């Protein structure tokens, strides 16, 4: 029964057919079990440690690397030779860098919370109802409760169900709904019919919530909703529907993968098609098996060149170091892919309350009637100083202190701000800082009366802790609060019955003290106080206090104004039902008008800045608040999100307005908005919605339930640090400290952590391209072998995996937040630098080809055998083109693969040094810039010899040392590298910039 709360209490049990007194009968509930189901959400979805496995080799990439171990395998198996001490390990190798890949993998789903099943920790195990069965209560599991039972619930007890409230049996009862409705403090709840069927959670005084705590009381209750019908569970379902895209990295690394997995393949047709030669020789003779080996022994190099097996391991670790850096700045990043899509914030969508402002209220200005004769009037306008809670400030008329007391309207003004108020202030010992108890707004009011001290109450001698609710003391002293009319959204105000204190039995005197938004309270005022006089409400007097109000809220000041006033002669306690909030507002009329009071909440004394680098980067700032539009603006134009005098028409919306619009209009309306005020439940996700519609990475906050699918939805939730763990486990990032600015920095964090990426991510990549060009070079030639896989393997892991580790350091730009956000499709690899890579491939191709065939031709210790057409043959089935001397072996040599393998490792710290910087020469950015780079390429070569010298390595990857003669010839072919790029490079700056 989702519309409980607007049908009335005895609709509901006719509706369920069932009696409040007995409960559900044996045969409803099995009915309705049926009907409805458990309550409770679905189980998770159950993934197995196989399956979990099994989705590691989903990757193009991870399958063809794995294929290769399969094709080195088989090879390594039906083999020549004897050597099987480094025969099966090009294929171990291959397969424990799967094996440590799927361990990873696997180890990450096992610790990796979602939010969806975090909602659980809000459904209770048991619960307790009223069925036919039994006269007395009796406690089941929640699981087993059903739409139209009778329950019960006390005060700790946490909600099984959404129920539709029957009976309060304590004297009332209060909940707490923070998770749901973002209201910290405790409502109060009634029975009444709530006439609205499309109202919001909040409005739904009526209603228990699922989830939700019974905060004091007693009550008994239908049972509307359960399971995933309930609020908490079409939160649920609305959070199961939302899918969050891939991060643009994670695309164009998917990109490359099917590409590089459709080049490989096309190199390999190629290969073939180059060797077409040999359908022109005679079947007789030649050793097929020994050439059927040699391409799928290249097929694997092949394969190991293209893929950037380290990659992978680069991106993770200098994620998890800015990570680190980013929790140094509060901003902590749950995903580490998020990091990247930060940095493309294209919209922040920010609420105002603790975020942009502190929520540390004060008063600072207040007025009372100073005299009504005729047109004539004028107000008494005052100050406050003291921005925090502690009774430390003063009152100041035209700047100049004065005392409250000589003023009759402020005695009362001050009467009502200490009475109608359920808020006290704390002095902390340790802290030694006075805390508030209860909503910020109250507690402001509280400070206030402290600090204006209308009985001149001396309370110096007074110890601290004494010093905090003195003068509030001596106000409860003189009346007696009867009992208060809690306030609500529908009314706007509040208000307290008071009965003065030293009086025996008489009937007159009673008061009521009313507080609440000035339009509403100010309406319902027919008297004007004047000091201690009282005088008819004039049109023109109601003009002077609503233009000041308007001024304080709408102006600079935005400040929030509370009206004040008084009902003298209130109706008589027992003809009033303080049970129907509906009938408050009445008892609320015939008023009399006391004063304002504007109470301010201060933006964070850096949200200004963070709000200009915004501009500056060319990212949007919405802001979300409770505050009405008027305010709402005001406070926008403060802390610069609009002008101080720009056309915001169009720019600013409430809920209401918003929903009024037509789809097409509402999208329109998100592009062009950075204000919303007095939004709806549905709001922030529609807006993300519609951000997305126009491509914009956006970035939205929250903290309740309630917030959770928004958060889930945008490209960026972020929670606060003080919010639920279910928003935080919804979000990508949490402000430990809720601060806006910690978004803003988080950002360019993002921006200069791609940056970088960027660079390592390419220099990687650009290797790979060379490697893959020396295989293919070293095949469609017919040479022997240059580079195998063990070798390669080392070089991607391990030798060029610290100078890309290194990379990820390099200092970042000056005017990285003066350039608008990244365009998510904007590729890391094209045009120019395309070409650049084209280039430097063909080179790293050669520069290791021509080094392994070098040592075959005019090196001395090798073979000096030049043009000796090492393509001519690798069969030696013949021996006849060398006639004298029997030795076929030597094309195995390690010498020259140790030529190759230098001059790959090499240029590769070379091309790591050209890599500090996409354009700018070594000239103006010397490789210096980032000693870490350095010190890892220095670390990069001391392991280039430690595989050289240690006898146990050399052998396995298939290596011997070099002559200081040969060292020469490795950097004559190597530092060349530097001025290619340098040409290239220059060719990029003065040649096609504009
Ligand atoms: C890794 C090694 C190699 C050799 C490879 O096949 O890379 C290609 C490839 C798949 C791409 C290319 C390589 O393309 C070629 O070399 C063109 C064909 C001629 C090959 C002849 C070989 C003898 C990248 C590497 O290189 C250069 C130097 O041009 C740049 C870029 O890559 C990126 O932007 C990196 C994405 C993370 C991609 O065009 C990319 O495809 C895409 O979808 C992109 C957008 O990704
Ligand atoms: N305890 C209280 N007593 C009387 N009036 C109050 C009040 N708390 C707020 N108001 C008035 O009611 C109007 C606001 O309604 P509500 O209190 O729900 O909004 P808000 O400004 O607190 C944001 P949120 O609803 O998110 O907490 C305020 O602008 C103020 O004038
Ligand atoms: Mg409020
Ligand atoms: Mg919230
Ligand atoms: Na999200």
């Amino acid at each position: 029964m989702e519309a409980a709360h607007s049908k009335s209490t005895e609709e509901c049990l006719a509706y369920f057919g069932v009696s409040e007194t007995t409960g559900l009968t044996p045969d409803q509930v099995k009915r309705h079990l049926e009907k409805y189901g458990h309550n409770e959400l679905p189980a998770e979805e159950g993934k197995s440690l196989w399956e979990l496995v099994i989705e590691q080799f989903e990757d193009l990439l991870v399958r063809i690397l794995l294929l290769a171990a399969c094709i080195s395998f088989v090879l390594a198996w039906f083999e020549e030779g004897e050597e099987t001490i480094t025969a099966f390990v090009e294929p171990f190798v291959i397969l424990l860098i799967l094996i440590a890949n799927a361990i990873v993998g696997v180890w990450q789903e096992r610790n990796a919370e979602n939010a969806i099943e975090a909602l659980k920790e809000y459904e209770p195990e048991m619960g307790k109802v009223y069925r036919a069965d039994r006269k007395s209560v009796q406690r089941i599991k929640a699981r087993d409760i059903v739409p139209g039972d009778i329950v019960e619930v006390a005060v700790g007890d946490k909600v099984p169900a959404d129920i539709r409230i029957l009976s309060i049996k304590s004297t009332t009862l209060r909940v707490d709904q923070s998770i749901l409705t973002g209201e910290s403090v405790s409502v109060i709840k009634h029975t009444e019919p709530v006439p609205d069927p499309r109202a919001v959670n909040q409005d739904k005084k009526n209603m228990l919530f699922s989830g939700t705590n019974i905060a004091a009381g007693k009550a008994l209750g239908i049972v509307a909703t359960t399971g995933v019908s309930t609020e908490i569970g079409k939160i649920r379902d609305q959070m199961a529907a939302t899918e969050q895209d891939k991060t643009p990295l994670q695309q164009k690394l998917d990109e490359f993968g099917e590409q590089l997995s459709k080049v490989i393949s096309l190199i390999c047709v190629a290969v073939w098609l180059i060797n077409i030669g040999h359908f022109n020789d005679p079947v007789h003779g030649g050793s097929w098996i020994r050439g059927a080996i040699y391409y799928f022994k290249i097929a694997v190099a092949l394969a190991v060149a293209a893929i950037p097996e380290g990659l992978p391991a680069v991106i993770t670790t200098c994620l998890a170091l800015g990570t680190r850096r980013m929790a140094k700045k509060n901003a902590i990043v749950r995903s580490l892919p998020s990091v990247e899509t930060l940095g493309c914030t294209s919209v922040i969508c920010s609420d105002k309350t603790g975020t942009l402002t502190t929520n540390q209220m004060s008063v600072c200005k207040m007025f009372i009637i100073d005299k009504v004769d005729g047109d004539f009037c004028s107000l008494n306008e005052f100050s406050i100083t003291g921005s925090t809670y502690a009774p430390e400030g003063e009152v100041l008329k035209n700047d100049k202190p004065i005392r409250s007391g000589q003023f009759d309207g402020l005695v009362e003004l001050a009467t009502i701000c200490a009475l109608c108020n359920d808020s006290s202030l704390d002095f902390n010992e340790t802290k030694g800082v006075y805390e508030k108890v209860g909503e910020a707004t109250e507690t402001a009011l509280t400070t206030l009366v402290e600090k204006m001290n209308v009985f001149n109450t001396e309370v110096r001698n007074l110890s601290k802790v004494e010093r905090a609710n003195a003068c509030n003391s001596v106000i409860r002293q003189l009346m007696k609060k009867e009992f208060t009319l809690e306030f609500s959204r529908d009314r706007k105000s509040m208000s307290v019955y008071c009965s003065p204190a030293k009086s025996s039995r008489a009937a007159v005197g009673n008061k009521m003290f009313v507080k609440g938004a000035p339009e509403g309270v100010i309406d319902r005022c027919n008297y004007v106080r004047v000091g201690t006089t009282r005088v008819p409400m004039t049109g023109p007097v109601k003009e002077k206090i609503l233009s000041v109000i308007k001024e304080w809220g709408t102006g600079r000041d935005t400040l929030r104004c509370l009206a004040l006033a008084t009902r003298d002669t209130p109706p008589k306690r027992e003809e009033m039902v303080l049970d129907d909030s509906s009938r408050f507002m009445e008892y609320e009329t015939d008023l009399t008008f006391v004063g304002v009071v504007g109470m301010l909440d201060p933006p964070r004394k850096e949200v200004m800045g963070s709000i200009q680098l915004c501009r500056d980067a060319g990212i949007r700032v919405i802001m979300i608040t409770g505050d009405n539009k008027g305010t709402a603006i005001a406070i926008c134009r403060r802390i610069g999100i609009f002008g101080e005098n720009e056309e915001v028409a169009d720019r600013a919306y409430t809920g209401r307005e918003f929903d009024d619009l037509p789809l097409a209009e509402q999208r329109e309306a998100c592009r062009r908005a950075c204000c919303f005020a007095r939004v709806e439940p549905s709001h922030k996700s529609k807006i993300v919605e519609y951000l997305q519609s126009y491509d914009e990475i956006t970035a939205m906050t929250g903290d309740g339930v309630n917030d959770a699918p928004a958060l889930k939805k945008a490209e960026i939730g972020i929670a606060m640090g003080s919010g639920t763990a279910v928003a935080k486990t919804a979000s990508e990032m949490v402000l430990a400290d809720d601060n806006f600015s910690t978004i803003v920095a988080a950002v360019e964090e993002g921006r200069a952590i791609y940056n970088n990426m960027k660079q390592f991510i390419r220099y990687l990549i650009s290797s790979n391209v060379g490697e893959v060009v020396c295989i293919f070079l070293t095949a469609a030639l017919g040479l022997p072998e240059a580079l195998i896989p063990v070798q390669l393997l080392w070089v991607n892991l391990v030798t060029d995996g610290l100078p890309a580790t290194a990379l990820g350091f390099n200092p970042p730009d000056l005017d990285i937040m003066d350039r608008p956000p990244r365009s998510p499709k904007e590729p890391l690899i094209s045009g120019w630098l395309f070409f650049r890579y084209m280039a430097i491939g063909g080179y790293v191709g050669a520069a290791t080809v021509g080094a392994a065939a070098w040592w075959f031709m005019y090196a001395e210790d090798g073979p000096g055998v030049t043009y000796h057409q090492l393509t001519h043959f690798m069969q030696c089935t013949e021996d006849h083109p060398h006639f004298e001397g029997l030795d076929c072996e030597i094309f195995e040599a390690p010498e020259p693969m140790t030529m190759a393998l230098s001059v790959l490792v090499t240029i590769e710290m070379c091309n790591a040094l050209n890599s500090l910087s996409e354009n700018q020469s070594l000239m103006r950015m010397p490789p210096w810039v980032n000693i870490w780079l350095l010190g890892s390429i220095c670390l990069s070569m001391s392991l280039h010899f430690l595989i050289l010298y240690v006898d146990p390595l050399p052998m396995i990857f298939k290596l011997k040392a070099l002559d200081l003669t040969q060292w020469l010839m490795v950097l004559k072919i190597s530092l060349p590298v530097i001025g290619l790029d340098e040409i290239l490079k220059f060719i990029a700056r003065n040649y096609l910039e504009g």
